[PDB]
């Protein structure tokens, strides 16, 4: 019943198809492509938070070497869980299932200074994650969805100049 659908998966997988990269700063930075979602399935009277954290993929960091990523060396300590709340939180089930969701405004840091980002590591790989939570919930009931389209190394900066071809072509 319940269903999250990935939109412009086509294009996910055209910067997957090269190992998508996203740029961390200190000040944070939006991400492209855009995290957006297509929901069905919710009580249209009930009223629900949408939440986004990301999930380390492996037990590595990586590095990009004669243009191909390649393990490049052990992990650093686990970034912190930092979750992303989407700003229209909390709604109707009505309001989510209306239009694609998009986490259009979330902010990729390498540096924890506050104001709502995501910090991640660089050079290491990880995966959007979806969380649903229902309003007034005596279970707190929790629906997490991920999206392997969606996979990306975080960077101080662009390491395959197709990525960063990519990126200026469909942005
Ligand atoms: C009265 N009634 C019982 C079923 C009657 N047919 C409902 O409330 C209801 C009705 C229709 C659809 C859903 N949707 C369900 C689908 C999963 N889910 C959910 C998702 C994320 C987080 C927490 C969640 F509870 C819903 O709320 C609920």
């Amino acid at each position: 019943e319940l269903r999250v659908g990935l939109e412009e998966s086509e294009l996910w997988l055209r910067f997957k198809e090269l190992t998508n990269e996203m740029i961390v700063t200190k000040n944070g930075r939006r991400m492209f492509p855009v995290l957006k979602v297509n929901v069905s399935g919710l009580d249209p009277n009930a009223m629900y938070s949408f939440l986004l954290d990301f999930v380390a993929a492996d037990n590595h960091r990586w590095k990009y070497v004669n243009g191909e990523w390649v393990p490049g060396g052990k992990p650093e300590p686990q970034a912190p869980s930092c979750v992303y709340i989407h700003p229209d939180s909390p709604n109707f089930g009505a309001h989510w299932m209306k239009a694609p969701v998009s986490f259009s405004k979330v902010k990729l840091t390498n540096k924890l200074n506050g104001g709502g980002q995501i910090m991640l590591n660089s050079l290491h790989k990880y995966e959007p994650r979806i969380h649903i939570v229902r309003v007034g919930d005596p279970q707190r009931m929790i629906t997490s969805h991920c999206f392997p389209e969606t996979q990306f190394i975080a960077v101080t900066a662009y390491q395959n100049e197709e990525i960063t071809a990519l990126k200026i072509k469909y942005n």
